[PDB]
Formats: structure tokens, C-alpha cells, sequence
């Protein structure tokens, strides 16, 4: 009761103050056989977490440890294995039994309290995401059995409360995938949670159109700016897992970003959010003409809409912030492959007025960008800057390889750039391995 209130407490404690356990999912972990029992009082955690102190409060620090620790025990009780990374086998029938066990006190649990810890710690980013890993763990088809549909209305009513409070793509992200689990898996609720996620949307394009019209009417306000950034980012969030086709938002991040080339004057942040949604847009266009039987005029009406958006993506490779070369340049380097002729494979020759092959001068940019942003003469930020290089040239490398780009003209940059492990490696290599 109070009892397990004192240990959680201070194995909170024990993680934060030594450098011991640097991974929350590992240290639970590695206590998971001695300590299940106490790892799974949910009861307990929720309460700490919800409560208000009688003495000794929470630090904002231990709360945000409490609640990573608590989404660790809720994956560790529901999949019934260690996490990614301390993997290797059959479940004992007993093992079984209590994830069965488990998953069915923690849904119950979580359904009727994550609402409430959702509310109390709503404005906090990194703990609002770190609670909706949760809904994935639940047991959805209990938010009938239970009669707990007042409770799946007040899950719902919060993420409508952080998605409208928040900007940041964790959260957003967050949201998203949230809707995605309580949507289609289950037919009860289905339509209960479509009812309430394509109201949300409704909201918001109708706030991005309003915000669109407002900044490209209009000497352009910062109010302007942060309406189409602020609402656009949470489309464009949710654009990656569902089809919000019926809105056509292509036209208007098309706008932004016509306007942007011509007048050379628009935030790289909605620059870079009108490619993603853009491209989130076409791909969904996609998916409904490939699983349809599409005419000849609907393949022409999408060819027309990618190569519109190509040339668009093209054009930003020379926008001045990097940011959108990047996005520009990975955009690039996907639609290319997807459009490319593998697009008729599994007898779908049917799609051959949409295949695309990059004219001459779209290939000497992304041959530009890659001796420009690949390849750049000169602490926890560097690291990641380095795997964002690493991928935008893996994703270029693929058009290397399918002769979609020039294949030789490639190889020329890649014979330059590694000169000096072709001139001095073998003379470097056996030195460093005498010291
Ligand atoms: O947060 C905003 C507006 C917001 C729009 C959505 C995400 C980008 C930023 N502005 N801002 C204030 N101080 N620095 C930037």
C-alpha cells in the first residue's frame, strides 16, 4: 500500500542518482524475476503519481522517472519478454496465464486512470508522450465488456485536449498512433473513435484553411506564421497514418509552397511541413489507385499531381536553409524509387503512365547536394547529425544502384571523397595497429 509506496519511491531514486542503469526498460528488466510483484502495483504508481502530499512531495524529475518506469513494467507485463536489446523459447502455461492476467488488470486499470494522468500532466510533453505509449498494451475489445465506454470517451476528450495544447512531434506523433490503435482494433468502438478523430481534423483544417488564407492574402504577422505552422504540423503528424484525402490538403500546402519559390519568403518550418504533408498526400493517392481499378484519367490526374510536386521538391533544393534541402532532397529520393518502374511490378502495367525517370539537370542536383550536405568538412547533437547524412545518402545511394541517377558520375564523387583511404590507408592502418 504505503509499504510498496517507500520502495517505488526510492527505486526511482536509485535510477536517477547512479549512473548504474542508464535504460529505465533495462533496469526493470533486470529486476523483472525478483521483483515482478512489486514492478506490477500499478494501483500504487498511479496513486503516487495522482495524489497530492501529506510528509515529502514528487520532484518534476522523479515523476517524469516514475511514469518511464511504469510504461516499462506495462510493456514487460503485456509482451511477456525482455525489451528490444536483451532478447534471445516457449511461454510456460503459468507465464501465460499471468500475461493474460496482466494485460487484464492493467487495461482496466489503465482505461479508467490513464485519462487521469493524461489530465494532470497534460502541458508536460515528455511525459503526455510517454503515457500514450500506453493504449497499445490495452486489451481494446474491454472497453465494451466492462460498459467503459465512459471512460473511452474521456481518454478521448484528453488526447483532444494535448493534440490542441501541443506542437511537438513526439506528442502529435504520440496522439496519432494513439487514434490508429483505438480505431481498427475493434468494431464496437470503430466507430465511436472515427466519430471523435475525423471531428478533431475537421477543426484543425478548417483552422489551417482559414490560417492559409489569412497568411497568403497578406507584410505577413507571426500570429499568421505560428496559425499555418501550428496547425499544419498536427495534420501533417497525423497524414502519415491516416487518409485524410477527403480534405484536400495538397492544394494548399502546394500553395505555400509555390509562394515560397516565387517570393522566396516563407518559414523553413512550414516549407518543411508542406513537403512532408504533401508527400504523406501523394502516397495515400497512391494506395487508393493501386488496391482500386483506376481509369485512364485518374492515373492522369495523379501524374499530373507528382510531377507538379517533383519539379516543387526540386525547386527547394535550392532553398537557403538546409533543413529543407533535406527534406526536399529525402523526398526526392523516395518518390523517385517509388515512381521508378519497379511501381510495375506484380502485373500492375496498368500504372505506367505514372512511372517517372529524372530528366539530366534533377540528377546533377542530386549529385549537388550530395558533395554539398553529405560530404562537409566540419556533443549529443553530432552523433545524430551524423545518422541524418548516413540516411539521406543510403536513400540516395538506392537510385545509384537502379541506374535512376547517373551511376558513373556517382561513383566519381565517391572516388574523390575516399582519395585519402585509397592513397594512405594501408599505411595508417598498420601503424595504429603497433600502438
Ligand atoms: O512556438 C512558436 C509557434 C510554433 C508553431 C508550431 C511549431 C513551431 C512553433 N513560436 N515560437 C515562439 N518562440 N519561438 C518560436
Amino acid at each position: 500500500m504505503s509499504p510498496n509506496g517507500n520502495l517505488i519511491r526510492m527505486l526511482v531514486l536509485f535510477f536517477l542518482e547512479s549512473e548504474l542503469h542508464e535504460h529505465a526498460a533495462y533496469l526493470v528488466d533486470s529486476l523483472w524475476e525478483s521483483s515482478q510483484e512489486l514492478l506490477k502495483d500499478w494501483e500504487c504508481m498511479t496513486e503516487l503519481l495522482l495524489e497530492e502530499p501529506v510528509e515529502e512531495a514528487m520532484s518534476d524529475r522523479q515523476e517524469s522517472a516514475l511514469i518511464e518506469l511504469m510504461v516499462c513494467t506495462i510493456r514487460q507485463a503485456a509482451e511477456a519478454h525482455p525489451p528490444v536489446g536483451r532478447g534471445t523459447r516457449v511461454l510456460t502455461a503459468k507465464e501465460r496465464k499471468t500475461q493474460i492476467d496482466d494485460r487484464n488488470k492493467l487495461t482496466e486499470h489503465f482505461i479508467i486512470t490513464l485519462p487521469m494522468l493524461l489530465s494532470k500532466y497534460s502541458a508536460d510533453a515528455e511525459k503526455v508522450a510517454n503515457l500514450l505509449q500506453i493504449p497499445q498494451y490495452f486489451d481494446l475489445e474491454i472497453y465494451s465488456t466492462g460498459r467503459m465506454e465512459k471512460h473511452l470517451d474521456a481518454l478521448l476528450k484528453q488526447i483532444k485536449f494535448v493534440v490542441e495544447k501541443h506542437v511537438e512531434s513526439d506528442v502529435l506523433e504520440a496522439c496519432s498512433k494513439t487514434y490508429s490503435i483505438l480505431c481498427s482494433e475493434e468494431y464496437t468502438i470503430q466507430n465511436r473513435v472515427d466519430i471523435a478523430r475525423s471531428q478533431l481534423i475537421d477543426e484543425f483544417v478548417d483552422r489551417f484553411n482559414h490560417s492559409v488564407e489569412d497568411l497568403l492574402q497578406e507584410e505577413a504577422d507571426d500570429d499568421d506564421i505560428y496559425n499555418v505552422l501550428s496547425t499544419l504540423k498536427r495534420l501533417t503528424s497525423f497524414h502519415n497514418a491516416h487518409d485524410l484525402t477527403k480534405w484536400d490538403l495538397f492544394g494548399n500546402c502546394y500553395r505555400l509552397l509555390k509562394t515560397g519559390i516565387e517570393h522566396g519568403a516563407m518559414p523553413e518550418q512550414i516549407v518543411v511541413q508542406a513537403l512532408q504533408c504533401s508527400h504523406y498526400s501523394i502516397l495515400w493517392q497512391l494506395v487508393k489507385i493501386t488496391d482500386g481499378s483506376p481509369s485512364k484519367e485518374d492515373l492522369l490526374v495523379l501524374r499530373k499531381t507528382v510531377k507538379s510536386f517533383l519539379a516543387v521538391c526540386q525547386q527547394c533544393l535550392s532553398n537557403v536553409n538546409t533543413p529543407v534541402k533535406e527534406q526536399a532532397f529525402m523526398l526526392l529520393c523516395d518518390l523517385l524509387m517509388i515512381f521508378s518502374h519497379q511501381l510495375m511490378t506484380g502485373g500492375r502495367e496498368g500504372l505506367q503512365p505514372l512511372v517517372f525517370n529524372p530528366d539530366t539537370g534533377l540528377q546533377s542536383e542530386l549529385l549537388s547536394f550530395v558533395m554539398d550536405h553529405v560530404f562537409i568538412d566540419q556533443e549529443a547533437n553530432k552523433i545524430e547529425a551524423l545518422h541524418k547524412r548516413r540516411n539521406l545518402l543510403a536513400a540516395f545511394s538506392k537510385l545509384i544502384i537502379y541506374d535512376i541517377v547517373d551511376m558513373h558520375a556517382a561513383a566519381d564523387i565517391f572516388k574523390h571523397y575516399m582519395k585519402y583511404y585509397n592513397d594512405y590507408g594501408d599505411i595508417i592502418k598498420e601503424t595504429l595497429s603497433k600502438t
